[PDB]
């Protein structure tokens, strides 16, 4: 019944597929592919992007009866609160707004050095900005199981999607950071993760686009 | 007491201080200068980013007390919860999500434009696509005073910033839509608004940094 509609890539829809498969939400998947170069075809979006009763067209979008979402983050916080899967306290809810907006930032930082056609001399300069960067995630996290403290939120699922992609483009980042290792796992390891893990809706790759020098396949 | 950190530009903080002026926030700002080129001199900044006990150092920065908060929008998000100017309902905390998402993706585009020093050969492509993105926000914001309905929340303070921005970007944009020139005017009628226009705390221009080839003074 509950529609999420995306490219058949990893991109931005992984936190929600995550959260959805976490949450036991009620769903099924409009995969749109976008053909190869050098057009990259994106018919199959565009013919029903204003077709869908959205306020702003875009991908991903999730579509649940009356309520018609756009923007990865409003989609993410809409399932939130839904199942009661957001900070509470003033504290909590501050540190999930800084999160919610560093990791993002985080995000595009990757996706625009990956989609640059200078990938192989912008990588070195990206590298060598991993450790302080992830450091800052992992100072931040401390001694906690979960971003937020005791209970497991929305950026969680942010926060692992980003960490994790930047495990897979250098594999050996977060050997120095034990915990956001331990992060990574104890996510994986949730019983609803763990099961969709396994299943053949997971989809980690690809993480970007055909249109991408990394990730793209 | 409450101290807003950020460049002597308008950028990020525009949204934040008129949120402050409004909510009749007791606060000093911090403004760092940004030397010219060719090297940018930004040391005014870094001398103290990671002296202010700031989770994720960043421009802008709010301290208020023990909490010290970064992200443009979690700054806001703050305020606004402190002063009760969040979307309540369901429908209007998804409205909430999906424009302080919207806006700075437009925010953004404005900015990319701005800054690439192929400005002039960018920016009619961008002229080109600018009514589409101010036909969404006309439609959505349709009869409505504020953009979450009847009573003004943070979300129109962003809007009301990247709005303006793109009128003195091309003067004649808003023409076409009526609403969105209304909001303008409703928003800078505000009585607190209003008066702090009339001050010498407004810094409605530069735009961006020094970095800019428009707005850039
Ligand atoms: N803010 C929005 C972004 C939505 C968006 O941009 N959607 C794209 C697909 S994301 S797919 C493309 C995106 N690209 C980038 O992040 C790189 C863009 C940069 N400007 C460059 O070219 O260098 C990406 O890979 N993102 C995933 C990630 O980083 O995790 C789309 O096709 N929208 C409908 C339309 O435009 O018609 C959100 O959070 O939902
Ligand atoms: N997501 C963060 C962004 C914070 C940020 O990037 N801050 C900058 C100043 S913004 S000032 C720079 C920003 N530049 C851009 O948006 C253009 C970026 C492009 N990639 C390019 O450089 O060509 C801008 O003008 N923004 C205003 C606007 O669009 O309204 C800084 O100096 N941070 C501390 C540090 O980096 O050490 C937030 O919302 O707070």
């Amino acid at each position: 019944p509950m529609t999420l509609g995306y490219w058949n890539i990893r991109g931005l829809a992984h936190s929600i597929r995550l959260l959805l498969e976490y949450t036991d939400s009620s769903y099924e998947e409009k995969k749109y592919t976008m053909g190869d170069a050098p057009d990259y075809d994106r018919s199959q979006w565009l013919n029903e992007k204003f077709k869908l009763g959205l306020d702003f067209p875009n991908l991903p979008y999730l579509i649940d009866g009356t309520h018609k979402i756009t923007q990865s983050n409003a989609i993410l916080r809409y399932i939130a609160r839904k199942h009661n899967l957001c900070g509470e306290s003033e504290k909590e809810q501050i540190r999930e707004d800084i999160l919610e907006n560093q990791f993002m930032d985080s995000r595009m930082q990757l996706a625009k050095l990956c989609y640059d056609p200078d990938f192989e001399k912008l990588k070195p300069e990206y590298l060598q900005a991993l450790p302080e960067m992830l450091k800052l995630y992992s100072q931040f996290l401390g001694k906690q199981p979960w971003f937020l403290g005791d209970k497991i939120t929305f950026v969680d699922f942010i926060a692992y999607d980003v960490l994790e992609r930047n495990q897979v483009f250098e594999p050996s980042c977060l050997d120095a950071f034990p915990n956001l290792k331990d992060f990574i796992s104890r996510f994986e390891g949730l019983e609803k993760i763990s099961a969709y893990m396994k299943s053949s809706r997971f989809l980690p790759r690809p993480v970007f686009t055909k249109m991408a020098v990394w990730g793209n396949k």
